[PDB]
């Protein structure tokens, strides 16, 4: 089910690039390492923004303390589920923490990693609010869930035990909570789409999981179409972002604890990584706004086709 063209143009017209940039992105671009005041302030900002949406999302924190290389630290995942009555949901996810670096440099704000992914989820929820509201009122069978995960990044060196604090905790939590039909909230996740490392110029994505390749092909088909319809900028070839063929390698990320429990995953991560990755230069001024908005348009069409909005 692809959107009719006139309806596609209306959905793209519901996006507001200034809102995405100023209302959703800019407030995130602060140091927000786990346990920090700035991380708490970004967590509160995400929650209050999500609760304001007219669709009436269920918004809850998953708070926990875990041992880290810095000692005990408190983490909190933000979990927004549009209709908690629904059997299942499309889940879109990203991490809202920023990686800790030691004092004495320009502060690391992780603009691509992952402030842009967070702002994209907020803008999609806002831009499709009316249709999401009306689909919930119709008791649609598949709802939408947005996860803003804390503690993706290593606190002092990446490995199985110093990374993915929020996603490890949340997948285990969901496994422990019954859901109908379920039998647990893990089985309610129909597709887990993880956005990471977005906003740099010239991203390239590959399909990381054969099991979900049909959704990857759908994103490619949407890129192609929007290009044809003169709705992408700085996009001189038909297919630039969604590359065919095998990936250059897999990337450990917040999907792992869900993948291991049998959840279907699509990993929407640029590979190669942004040039600025894990340097202090991963900032607003180094983002490529036309690429951010192109990605937002592709995702908005994807979301509207996936949920029948
Ligand atoms: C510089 O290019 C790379 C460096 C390392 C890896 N390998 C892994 S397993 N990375 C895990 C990344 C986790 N993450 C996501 C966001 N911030 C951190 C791959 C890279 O290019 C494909
Ligand atoms: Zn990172």
């Amino acid at each position: 089910g692809s959107l009719p063209e006139a309806r596609l143009r209306r959905v793209v017209g519901q996006l507001d690039p200034q809102r995405l940039w100023s209302t959703y992105l800019r407030p995130l671009l602060v140091v927000r390492t786990p346990g920090s005041p700035g991380n708490l302030q970004v967590r509160k900002f995400l929650e209050a923004t999500l609760r304001s949406l007219t669709a009436g999302w269920h918004v809850e924190l998953d708070p926990f303390t875990a041992s880290t290389p810095l000692g005990p630290v408190d983490f909190g995942n933000v979990v927004a589920t549009l209709d908690p009555r629904a059997a299942r949901h499309l889940t879109l996810a990203c991490h809202y923490d920023s990686k800790l670096f030691p004092p004495g440099s320009t502060p690391f704000v992780g603009a691509t990693d992952s402030a842009v992914p967070c702002a994209l989820l907020l803008e999609l929820a806002q831009a499709l609010d009316l249709e999401l509201s009306r689909a919930k009122k119709q008791a649609a069978p598949v709802t939408l869930q947005l996860l803003f995960l804390d503690g993706e990044e290593a606190l002092k060196e990446w490995g199985p035990k110093d990374s993915l604090y929020g996603s490890r905790h949340l997948a285990q939590l969901m496994e422990s909570i019954p859901h109908s039909p379920g039998p647990t909230r893990i089985q309610a996740i129909e597709l887990f789409m993880l956005l990471d490392l977005l906003g740099a110029p010239n991203p390239t994505f590959y399909s990381h999981f054969p099991r979900t390749v049909r959704w990857f092909h759908r994103l490619r088909s949407i890129e192609k179409r929007l290009h044809r319809l003169n709705l992408l900028q700085s996009h001189p070839q038909e297919v630039m972002y969604f590359q065919p063929g095998e990936p250059f390698g897999s990337v450990e990320d917040d999907h792992i604890p869900f993948l291991r429990r049998g959840v279907p995953v699509l990993h929407l991560i640029s590979t190669p990584f942004p040039a600025v990755w894990h340097t202090p230069a991963d900032t607003e001024v180094n983002l490529h706004p036309p690429t951010v908005h192109n990605l937002c348009r592709i995702l908005a069409v994807f979301l509207a086709e996936y949920l029948g909005l």
